[PDB]
């Protein structure tokens, strides 16, 4: 699955951007392998 675990919150691994999607409610976001961890999961 694309989840992914930024230390200890979880958030969704987008694969194809850099930018979270801001129509969700994210607030963090890490640099991952070709794409974006945004968390929270919402």
């Amino acid at each position: 699955g694309t989840t992914c675990y930024c230390g200890k919150t979880i958030g969704i691994y987008w694969f194809g951007t850099k930018t979270c999607p801001s129509n969700r409610g994210y607030t963090g976001s890490c640099g991952y392998f070709l794409g974006i961890c945004c968390y929270p999961v919402d």
